[PDB]
C-alpha cells in the first residue's frame, strides 16, 4: 500500500475543513426551531430529518484528511450520545469551536501544550460550577414531573415512569414492550440484565433500533470456547425440531462457529443469537450458575466433563423473552421455579456472611444478589392501532432514558444557558502562563456557541440575544431566551431543562477531542 | 522485467527525500511531550498514536527510490527495536542527521571513505565514553528501583519483577500470563526456551503481539525432514479425536506439508504450529532427547528405524502451555515426571565431568543443564475486569523488558542528554586526514538532534535549550532538561534514565546504515 | 525606477554563472599554446585574437546578475592589468576558482568569515614565500638579459632598453616614439611627467592606445577654475591663428568649458586637450611655476591679479611634444632656456637646504628636483616601412613595460609553476578554527589552476602534468613543464620567467574580489 | 579501481606509468592508499581470468563494432 502524509498547518487545515463541514451540517437541527435536512436515498423518497445524530451518521467526505477529522468527531459524538443518551449536536459544535480557536491561537505563535493545560483547567472549573449549581431530584413527585417534562408534557407517561422506578428503585431495570390492549400496563416480573451484547451486528432482527428480540427461546449456557460445528449440531437440530429461536451464552463464539450461526440466521433455516458469559474468573462461573438456575436449564462445564453432544432439550433453558442490544442483554420471565431461586438467594446471603473480602467479594455478591432478586419492571404500551402503539412506544422509551440521567446527577436550565452562565466563573482562574490564559479564553469563547446557534435557528441574531442575556439580569442563573415563544424569562419555570449528565459528558468529550486534534502534528492516509 | 537506474547525486537525493519523510513523520512522537499522529484505516475509525514504531511501520512511499531509502531505514530501525527493546525513533533521527550531513560534505567535494573512517572512529570513542560512564545495577534494591521507574512509578510491578529475577537469576526465564484472580501471582514451574520460532507467520493466533499460545497441547518431536502428508495424517487424526492443539518440533517442515498445516489451521479443522529443532549436529539430537524426556513423550528418529505412521498418543508429548514468537519459543509445565528429569540431570553432570573439550562441549552441556534445571518464573497478572487485566499485562511486559536491558549493561541519564554530553569527548580525536575530521564533526553535530527534538516537542526551541545545557554546568554529566516539568536539573534524581544497551544499539545501527547509504553509488528499481 | 532583488544562494549562483562564463572565455588564451577567439564586429571582417584582455573587454551578458558578477571581475582584472602591466587571465582564473570553491564550502555549511580569514592567511603566506624566493636583478647585464627575454629573444631591443635605463636610472622616464630612419636611436632630452591625465576620454587622438599626442603645441598654464568660455576665447583664437594644437594645464576644466573644448576638438576647428595641475596646496603652485619655467611660458594666477583675457602668445608655453594617457602625461623638449632651468635647480637645492621638515618637505623638493633635472630618455624606432615601424614600436613598448616590473621586484619561474610550488608551504599554517583551515585548503586547491590550464591548452591533461610536477623533483623550485616544446625541465634555464610584481598583484586582487563575492548576501538590479 | 578509492584514476595511472619503469610488480595499493610492490602485499590475480576477460571483451567489442544492422520487435 502507498500512503500520503501531511504535516503541521496543512493537515490541521484539512481536519478543520472536515470538522467545519460536519458541524455546519449538524448545527442547523439544534433547538426547538431547528431547520430541516434532506437526505437522499439511493432508491426511494427523500428523508426529511430534524435529528442531529441521524444527520451526523450520514456524512462522508471525498477528501481523505477532511473525512478523517469528520470521522474522529463522529466517533466521539456517537460515543457520548450512547453513554449519556443525547448531546451529539452540542458536542460537535463545541468541538468545532474549540478546534478552530486553538488552530487560530497556534497560528498566532502560541504553545499548544499550555493551551491544552488552560483548556483542561477551564473545563474542570466549569464542571465544578455546574455540579455545584445542579438540582437533585429524590422524591416521587419530582421524578414524575421530570418524566412529564421529558415526555413533551405527557402526564400519563410521567405517572407510569415514576411508578416503575418506585417499584424497582432508581437503579432497577425498567423496559418497554408492546402491549396487547389499549390501556397501559406495568408489571413486575423475574428477569435480569448483563453488560454483554450480541457477537455480530448481523444478528439484529429489529433494524429500527439495532436490537434482537426473541419470544420464548431456548437458552444454551456453556462454560466453553466453541469453534467447531459438531458440538452445535445436536442443539441446533433440537431447536429446529421445536421451531423455537436459540440463544447461546458461552465464553466465546469464534471461528467457523459464528459464521455458521450467521448464515443460518440470515436464511430461514433457524434464527439464532450468541452472547458472551458475563464476568471473568470464578465470578463468571457463579453468574452462569445463577443464570442456569433462573432459566430452568443446566450449565455445561468441562470441569464436570460433560460434552455438548450430550445436550438434550431437558437441560436447555427457557424464558419468557430475551432482548439483546450492543452493550446490554436482558432475559425476561425465566422458567425457573420460585423455590430454587429463593434457595439460591439464601446461599448468596450465606456467602455474603461468610466472605472475608470487605470490598471486592462482598460487593460482587451483593450485586449478583440484587440482580437475581430485584426483578424487572415491564411497561406494556397499549393503543388502538399498530402505528399508534409503535410511536407511543418510541416516545415512552425516550422519556424513560432522560428521567434516568436526571435522577443520576440532576437538571440544569436548558436552551444552552447553563454553559453560558457558567462562562462567568472563568474570570477567577489564575494560570501560570500567558498561553494557559489563552486556552481559558478559548474555552470561555467556545462555551457561548450553543445559545447563539439556538437563537439563530429561531430566526434571530444569536450574538445580540447572548449579549442581552449576559449583560442584564446578572442575579438569575435560570434566566434566558425561550426560543419556542421568542420570549425572555426563567427557563426552569417554563420546563426548559436538561440533565447535568448529558451537558457534562458533551463538554468533557468535546474538550478532549478538540485538544487531541489541536495537538496532532502528522496525518497519514492512503493514496487514491 | 524492466528496470530504472539512478547514479550518484540524484539517487542519493531521492534516498535522502525518503529518509527525510520517514524521520519527519517519526520524530514528532519523541519525548514526554510528543505530538499525536493520525493514521487512517481503510474501514473504521482513525487511529491516534504517540508510538514511534507504529508510525514507522505504516509509511510507504509512491516513488520507488524514496521508498527504497525509507525501507532500508525502516528495516534497520525494526531490527534494533527487536534486538534492544526500543530505540526506533532515536535510530531514525540519527540516521537522517548523519546521512544528510554526509551528503552535504560529499557535495562539498570530500572523500566518502575518509568520512566513513572518521564516523567509525567517533562512534567508537562515544561508545567507549558511554560504557565508562554507565551505572551498573547488581543488588535487588537497585533492580526493584529500576523496574519501578520503568513501570511509570508502579511499586507493585517493580517489587514483582525484582523477585522473579531473584528466583531465576538475572539470566533466567521470566514470562507474563493472564491471571484468574485479582491479586498478582509469581510461580516457579518447569519449562524451557529455545531460539527457534514458528515456521510461517500465518500460524499467529494472537495478532496483537504476533505470537501463538496453546494451552495443554500435543507435542510431536521428530528428527526428520517432513514434506509428505501421509506421515502426518495419523498424528493429525489423533489430535482431532482428542480435540487438542498440536505443535510439531521437527528438523524442518517444508514442501506441501507446511501448506496443509496452514490451511488446516486457518480453517476450523485443527489448530497446529510448527517449529524447527534447536541446535545443529549431535547437539540437536541431545536437546531433542532432553525435551522428549521433559514433555513426557518420545522422539522419533530414523536411526531407530521408527516410522511416523506408528505414532500413538502414548508417545505424544504434553505440557501445560506453549508460547511461540518470531525468535523464541517457550514450553511451560511439562508433563514429565520429576524423577526422570532428575536422572537426566545426573547424566548431564556426568557428561560434564567426562567431556574433554574445555570450552565448546563443556559450555554446551552446562547451558543445556541450566535450561533443563533452572525452571521458569511465571507472573500471573490479576485484576477485576478483563480490559484491566489486559492493559496491566501489557504494562508488566514492557516494564519487564526494560529491566533486563538495564541489568545487562547499565543506565545512563535520559532525555537525550547522554549523547549530548558524550559529544564533548570528540574534540580529543586525532584523525590522519582532513576528511576524517569532517566525519568526526558530522557525528558530533548529529549526536545533538535527539535533545533538540525532545525540547521542540515540548514547545520550546531545542537549539537554545541544548546551548544552555552545553554551555554552563560543565561538571555535571546528569544535568539536563526535564521536558515534562519544563525545568532544568539532575535527570537521574528525577528518574529520567534509559538503558545503555538501547542507546548504544541505536547509535551503532544508525551510524552503519547512514554510512552505507552515503557510500551507495547506484540504485536500481522497477519501471512502473 | 523598479528593481529586482536576489538574496543568498540564488544571487551567488547567478554571480557564479557570470564569472564562470567570463573565465571560460578568457582561459583558452593562456599559455604559449593558447587557442583562438573569434569576435564578431557589427560591420567588417571577424577579429581573431589570442589576447586575454581583448577577449575580456568584449564580454557582456544579457542576464543582469551574471553581468554584474562578470563586470565586477572585469573591473578588477582591468585594474590589475593597468597597475602591473599584465595578469588579467591569471587573475580571472584565480577569481573563478576561489569563488566557486568558497560557494561550495558555504553550501556545505561553513562560516564565510572564517573562510575569508583563512584565505587571507594563506595568501599572506604565499606572498611571503614568493618574495623570499624571488631573484633580484641589479647590474646592466641582467637588465639586458631580462629585456631580451621579454622581447621574444630580440637582442637589439634588450641592448637598447638596458641603456636608456642606464642613462636615466631604473626610476627614470623612458618613452618610445616613431623614428625617421632605419636604425634605432636613443636620445636624452629635457622633459618631465605628471600623474594627471586628460579630462575627457573624447580627447583621445590615437584610439589604438587610447592616448593623445601633439607635436609642438601651445601650453596654457593657469592657477584657476575655468568654466566660462569668454576667458578661453583669446587663447583659442591665438591658437587658431598659429595653426597649432593647444594643451591647457589648469586647476580644473569643468562646466560648459569642457563641452566647448570637446566639440571644438571633435570638429576640425581646433584640436585641444586639458589636464589638471599636479599636486595640491602650495606644492601645486610650485610645480606649476617650475613647469612654466621649463615650457618657456608664464603661469596665470589670481594672486597676481592677471586675467586670462590678457593672454598673449608670448606668455604661452611651447615644447617639442606632449603625450597624454589615462593616468600620466609627459612633456618633451621644452622651449625653456637651459640657464633659467639651472638657476631654478639652484633655488630648489637651496630650499632643500633651508627646509626644516625632515621627511615631507625635503622629499617633495627632492622629487621635484629629480623631475626637473633628470631629463627623459626617448627611443626612436627606425624601420624601412611604416607597418614595420609600427609593429616594432609596439614590441618595444611591451618589452619596456616588463623590464621595469622585473627591475622593481624580481622574476620567478613562469608557466604557472611559481604558484604551484608555493602551494607546498601552506601545509605549515596553524589556523584557530577548522573553517579557516577550509579556506586555506580553498587557496591551496585554487593556486594550481593556471598550470593545469596552460597544460590543457597545449593539448595534454593538466591534472596529470601537475601531479608529475608536484610528485617528483621536489628539490627544484625551477622545475616544470615547457609547453612550447612539450618537455620537462628547468624553466628559468629556458627563459620562461615572469615578474614577481604581476603574479603578486594578480593573486592579491583575485583573492580580494573572490572573498568580496563570497561575502555578498544581496544583489539589486533593474527590472527589464 | 583508483576512482573507487576516492582518488583520481588518471593521475595514479600516470604516476605508475611514468617512474619505476623497471618494476613489473609496482602499483597502487588502494586498500592502504599506498604505492609499492603488489605481489609482496598479496594483491595477485590468476592469469587465466585476466586472459579470458581480455579475449572475450575484445571479441565482443569487435563484433559490436562490425555490426551494420539491428532488428527488433515493434512495441
Amino acid at each position: 500500500t502507498h500512503k500520503e502524509l501531511k504535516f503541521g498547518v496543512e493537515g490541521r487545515a484539512s481536519l478543520l475543513k472536515g470538522v467545519d463541514i460536519l458541524a455546519k451540517a449538524v448545527a442547523v437541527t439544534l433547538g426547538p426551531k431547528g431547520r430541516n435536512v434532506l437526505i437522499e436515498q439511493p432508491y426511494g423518497s427523500p428523508k426529511i430529518t430534524k435529528d442531529g445524530v441521524t444527520v451526523a451518521k450520514s456524512i462522508s467526505l471525498k477528501d481523505k484528511f477532511e473525512n478523517l477529522g469528520a470521522r474522529l468527531v463522529q466517533d466521539v459524538a456517537n460515543k457520548t450520545n450512547e453513554v449519556a443518551g443525547d448531546g451529539t449536536t452540542t458536542a460537535t459544535i463545541l468541538t468545532r469551536a474549540i478546534f478552530a480557536e486553538g488552530v487560530k491561537n497556534v497560528a498566532a505563535g502560541c504553545n499548544p501544550m499550555d493551551l491544552r493545560r488552560g483548556v483542561q483547567m477551564a473545563v474542570d472549573s466549569i464542571v465544578k460550577f455546574l455540579r455545584e449549581k445542579s438540582r437533585v431530584i429524590t422524591t416521587s413527585e419530582e421524578i414524575a414531573q421530570v418524566a412529564t417534562i421529558s415526555a413533551n408534557g405527557d402526564t400519563h407517561v410521567g405517572k407510569l415512569i415514576a411508578n416503575a422506578m418506585e417499584k424497582v428503585g432508581k437503579e432497577g431495570v425498567i423496559t418497554v414492550k408492546e402491549g396487547k390492549t389499549i390501556e397501559d400496563e406495568l408489571e413486575i416480573t423475574e428477569g435480569m440484565r448483563f453488560d454483554r451484547g450480541y457477537i455480530s451486528p448481523y444478528f439484529i432482527t429489529d433494524a429500527k433500533t439495532q436490537k434482537v428480540e426473541f419470544e420464548k427461546p431456548l437458552i444454551l449456557l456453556t462454560e466453553k470456547k466453541i469453534s467447531i460445528l459438531q458440538d452445535i449440531l445436536p442443539a441446533l437440530e433440537t431447536s429446529s425440531t421445536q421451531r423455537r429461536p436459540l440463544l447461546i451464552i458461552a465464553e466465546d463464539i469464534d471461528g467457523e462457529a459464528l459464521a455458521a450461526c450467521i448464515l443460518n440466521k440470515l436464511r430461514g433455516n433457524l434464527q439464532v443469537a450468541a452472547v458472551k458469559a458475563p464476568g471473568f474468573g470464578d465470578n463468571r462461573k457463579s453468574i452462569l450458575g445463577d443464570l442456569a438456575i433462573l432459566t430452568g436449564g443446566t450449565v455445561f462445564s468441562d470441569e464436570l466433563d460433560i460434552k455438548l453432544e450430550r445436550a438434550t432439550p431437558d437441560l436447555f433453558g427457557s424464558t419468557g423473552s430475551v432482548t439483546i442490544t450492543k452493550e446490554d442483554t436482558i432475559l425476561l420471565n425465566g422458567e425457573g421455579s420460585k423455590d430454587m431461586i429463593n434457595q439460591r438467594c439464601e446461599q448468596i446471603r450465606a456467602a455474603i456472611n461468610d466472605s472475608s473480602v470487605s470490598d471486592y467479594e462482598r460487593e460482587k455478591l451483593q450485586e449478583r444478589l440484587a440482580k437475581l432478586s430485584g426483578g424487572v419492571a415491564v411497561i406494556k404500551v397499549g393503543g388502538s392501532s399498530e402505528l399508534e402503539v409503535g410511536e407511543k412506544k418510541d416516545r415512552f422509551v425516550d422519556a424513560l432514558n432522560a428521567t434516568r440521567a436526571a435522577v443520576e446527577e440532576g437538571t440544569v436550565p436548558g436552551g444552552g444557558v447553563a454553559l453560558l452562565k457558567s462562562t462567568k466563573c472563568l474570570d477567577k482562574l489564575t494560570p501560570g502562563n500567558f498561553d494557559q490564559q489563552l486556552g481559558i479564553n478559548i474555552i470561555k469563547s467556545a462555551l457561548q456557541k450553543p445559545a447563539k446557534i439556538i437563537a439563530d435557528n429561531a430566526g434571530e441574531e444569536g450574538a445580540v440575544i447572548v449579549g442581552k442575556i449576559l449583560d442584564n439580569h446578572t442575579d438569575d442563573f435560570n434566566y434566558g431566551y425561550d426560543a419556542a415563544k421568542s420570549e425572555y424569562g426563567d427557563l426552569v419555570s417554563r420546563g426548559i431543562v436538561d440533565p447535568l449528565k448529558v451537558v457534562r459528558t458533551a463538554l468533557v468529550d468535546a474538550s478532549g477531542v478538540a485538544s487531541l486534534l489541536t495537538t496532532t502534528e502528522c496525518t497519514i492516509t492512503e493514496a487514491p
